[PDB]
């Protein structure tokens, strides 16, 4: 019988950016870089073996995603909006979502591989990515309502990558956007900034 396992490996660390004094007609920016580290199964989908033992073939797909919220809101209550500037090579996809920015990159597909192999991984479970990918621009628009004084907003976002695993030649398969738009957000940016007079 064929079987698929699919498998997401979430990345989670925290940084900062410093604003400064910004008044609401200026556009802060800020750089998303994907930073290579131990990710943790938050998501899977298996209905295949759990081990391939070196002897017999299987076929890899690996996307990568990032997750990133359009519109954060303050504590005070006002939307902070996230736009993008640059997103490098990366494929913008589901665009008429209105909470969200979906990246993907698709780097490899249909690669038959006997290596020994943990092919579903279960949610907890942890392993180093090492793969880098490209860094993603965004750019802030502030309301013009948007009370003076200090401001600290947590931007939590997912980054990750699918792992899929197949008995077969040219298995396709992307998580759903309504499932990677509630995946776990374990990466955080702070961003803080001053709105100003
Ligand atoms: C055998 O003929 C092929 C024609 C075109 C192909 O396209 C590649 O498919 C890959 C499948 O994993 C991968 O696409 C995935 O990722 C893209 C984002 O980078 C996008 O989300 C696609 O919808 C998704 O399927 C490569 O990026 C494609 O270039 C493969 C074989």
């Amino acid at each position: 019988m064929a079987w698929n396992n699919i498998v997401f490996y979430s990345l989670g660390d925290v940084n900062s950016y410093q604003g400064g004094n910004v008044v609401i007609t200026q556009r802060p920016q800020f750089i998303t870089s994907w930073r290579p580290g131990i990710a943790t199964v938050t998501w899977n989908q298996c209905n295949g073996p759990e081990f391939a033992d070196g002897s017999w073939a299987y076929y890899r797909e690996y996307i990568a995603w990032v997750v990133f919220p359009k519109k954060v809101m303050t504590k005070n209550g006002y939307p902070l909006f996230i736009e993008v500037h640059n997103k490098g090579s990366w494929s913008e996809e589901n665009t008429g979502d209105n909470d969200s920015y979906f990246f993907l990159k698709g780097y490899k597909w249909d690669q038959r591989a006997f290596d020994t192999a943990n092919l579903c991984q279960k949610p907890g479970e942890t392993t180093r990515l090492t793969e880098k990918f490209d860094d993603i621009i965004f750019k802030v628009a502030l309301p013009a309502d948007l009370p003076l004084g200090d401001y600290s907003v947590t931007i939590p976002y997912t980054s990750g990558i699918q792992r899929h695993f197949a008995s077969y030649l040219g298995a396709r398969f992307k998580i759903p956007y309504n499932v990677a738009k509630t995946l776990p957000r374990e990466n955080e940016m702070l961003f803080l900034f001053k709105n100003i007079g």
